[PDB]
């Protein structure tokens, strides 16, 4: 169908780690689905010792919100760059065809907006990110990425074509940060975004992140802000990394069905311990919880997780199952 | 079935690179398979110039021994932490469901042991590793990991369901080491395990290993200690990396059938040159030897292999095959 | 069949990024396909500020030329090492079985040549590279690698066995370079190849490349030297990385069908945003162009691409398609 003649619908976005309400399988025909995002440059505290990032975001968050459509829909995004920002921006959708993903059609200076339409003709989770000419990696590593999820119109399927269904979706964006230090060994704090540029590029070129965080900060997905679920619930875990490889793992769980390359027309793999998200992509995993407790969800380079920040928690309610796992003898003195 | 009512069997473990005797396809029903491992902290010489590691091991070796069961069996491990060790330990089985892989149920101080049961309900090769709260990567990178192999009850299968069988299995654990240097440019030697901690964490955070070794040392799987096979023999090569990615390759061979993500319910890939083991996982490859000679088996980041240590040898006996490869003209002066 | 009795054919190689003329599906029976390559050591300018590399090449180029045969053919290579070179060399074909890929049969000192035959019995794209004992990574990272493509005799196929066909093939070799600096912070320029060795090995061991280039130089595949195509044309993009992982991406496009592990007997994946080439391998992607414009083809670690050099361009002629993508509103003042 010609998109100029199709019905339009508007979606209200929600902040990560939630995902806006949506259908999996649907009876709906194709639609032009309208979204708006507003760019916010801001200084953010990213660790427990007061380190700051001169950050750049879609809609005030790292990652930007997840956009959900169905295969055959059109995405119609209005991108707003308020006059309170200092830098130009744009958007590159890996789900889109042409014009550098849309970047060439969405160059907005402070004080400007633009509106882009494209056909979501391929199912999967896809990264979107900012990409302004001459300063592409800086904008990405400072926070400007998120996920577009294009569901098959009849929902997710296993390798045999059986239906898969989730009860809740969560979105995790992983950010390799390059925070400069000065000659006193302390991280630098900058008064403006532009002042941070040259020092940051030098750190970038070492390919060694200072921090690697989920969702904007060390510990972002812990404490009051842990993810939640119940025994018997099936969760979809969307994981994006716009710049650098990562290897997700659920401690005490599995990826029941995983699309590590993120593209739903391909059969998923089962029973994964650890999967692989290529830098520049988003992938997705399903898991049905079978045990209660506080799980960790992390990058299984354990230095990247525990030392640099790439780890969160999932607090799961319900009944413990001794068939799956039992403590036969608690820690006690070695028999003599 | 309820595991409390099932038959129990005990397995005697063997040191890497061998794997304890086991059946592939079996007529046996499900069993509770009992294993014991004893933790040993020890100083180890890891290279040819006398560099030492303040190491931590399951059963005295890097990697720990490979445990083999069949899908539907229960693993029942007694983990012993003798009073001669300095640190607490535990075990996280990626093949297990709940309680941080078993880590929350197996916290043993020096002088203690514990016994854990879990259902091996998913087929594949899975990492196990130590994971004590607050010092997880240190224990892993110091040597505390190995493999649990859960075979399908009817043995390994190709994508069409045809049986695959191996004559010999070998287990290779690859260890990214972070050995500190002092201001004189020499590697540090420490009198105790605890003394090595702070300096090691600083090296870890650079994400640059000093050494990357198979099976505990540069050259461990060479010389008298090379792997062996014969023309016509099919080998299973199990490869674990609990912390960091690697890319196995057999020089002059292939991966005939490879499960790089390590999970046997998924179809394998054929004819691989180089495969990929995600940090935090174990994978497996089958190869049938067709040529005699001394092969290398290595990580194909050739700096990681030849400069940092991630390489071994396979010495293969038998008859050379000129149909597969022939020297038509030996090195000689260029025709003039 | 016995290769000694088969017909012989000779192929004239062409320089990257082109690939010599060949058939996809063929009616031909198996042949011994004869090739010649001549090693050239040379100093090369690798960036826009005059940095030089003491380089080593097959046939004068980085990568070496792509060799194309069909499954069941024999490759018969004459490798020439002229007396004007300083170092010994050889070749390791990952497509070959035995004798360290052929390296043990092809050790040529300056002034020598050798001729190797092997059966191309496995379909796929495979790396070939130099590998002289005691200095393997140096020769690889200095430029000595390329691709052998072994096509199925009936051409490429999708997961259902439907024929896939390409109109043009391009070959991209990605090279992680380790150029030393002196105490003044400038890259070193060396009078001879041997003089560069010790300083380069020290840089290698840091695992941090100074540059990461396609086809021998920053910007090699840009400007006059961009790749070209037309709307409606299907291209095969062959990507080799003999030493280090990479993650190819087409900005504004996709991998329609991708063999990321590079082995054509395995089903490809569809709709990829970004794929993964393991260090020590070659992979391949098909794409049919649907939009005109100048695309980027790059490693999607965007620091590796935009800061270190791992990026090229594809200039595509034809008609813009507003159904796939349309600018609904050009950048303009934010409504008040
Ligand atoms: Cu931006
Ligand atoms: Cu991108
Ligand atoms: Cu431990
Ligand atoms: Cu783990
Ligand atoms: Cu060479
Ligand atoms: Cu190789």
């Amino acid at each position: 169908q010609d998109a100029d003649k199709l019905p339009h619908t508007k979606v209200t976005l929600v902040a990560p780690p939630q995902v806006h309400p949506h259908e999996q399988a649907t009876k709906s025909g194709p639609k032009v689905v309208e979204f708006t995002m507003t760019i916010e440059e801001k200084k953010m505290v990213i660790d427990d010792k007061g380190t700051t990032l001169q950050a750049m975001t879609f809609n005030g968050s790292m990652p930007g919100p997840t956009l959900v459509v169905h295969e055959g829909d059109y995405v119609q995004l209005t991108l707003v760059n308020p006059a309170t920002n200092a830098m130009p921006h744009n958007v590159d959708f890996h789900g889109a065809t042409g014009a550098l993903g849309g970047a060439k059609l969405t160059n907005v200076n402070p004080g400007e907006q633009a509106t882009l339409r494209f056909k979501a003709d391929r199912s999967g989770t896809f990264v979107y990110h900012c990409a302004p000419e001459g300063m592409v990696p800086w904008h990405v590593v400072s926070g400007m990425s998120g996920t577009l999820m294009v569901l098959p119109r009849d929902g997710l399927k296993d390798p045999q074509g059986k239906p898969l269904h989730y009860d809740r979706a969560y979105t995790i964006g992983e950010f390799d940060l390059y925070i400069p230090k000065g000659p006193d060994g302390k991280y630098k704090d900058y008064a403006t975004l532009a002042e941070s540029y040259g020092d940051t590029v030098q750190v970038m070129r070492t390919l060694t992140p200072s921090h690697i965080v989920f969702n904007g900060k060390v510990g972002a997905l812990t404490g009051a802000n842990a993810l939640t679920a119940k025994v018997g619930e099936t969760v979809l875990l969307i994981h994006s990394q716009a710049n650098r490889d990562t290897r997700p793992h659920l401690i005490g769980g599995h990826g029941d069905w995983v699309w590590e390359t993120g593209k739903f027309a391909n059969p998923p793999q089962r029973d994964l311990e650890t999967w692989f998200i290529r830098g520049g992509s988003a992938g997705a995993a399903l898991y049905t919880f079978k045990q209660p407790g506080v799980y960790a969800y992390l990058n299984h380079n354990l230095i990247e997780a525990f030392e640099l920040g790439a780890a969160g928690h999932i607090k799961v309610e319900g009944k413990w199952n001794d068939d799956l796992m039992k403590q036969i003898k608690a820690p006690a003195p070695i028999p003599r």
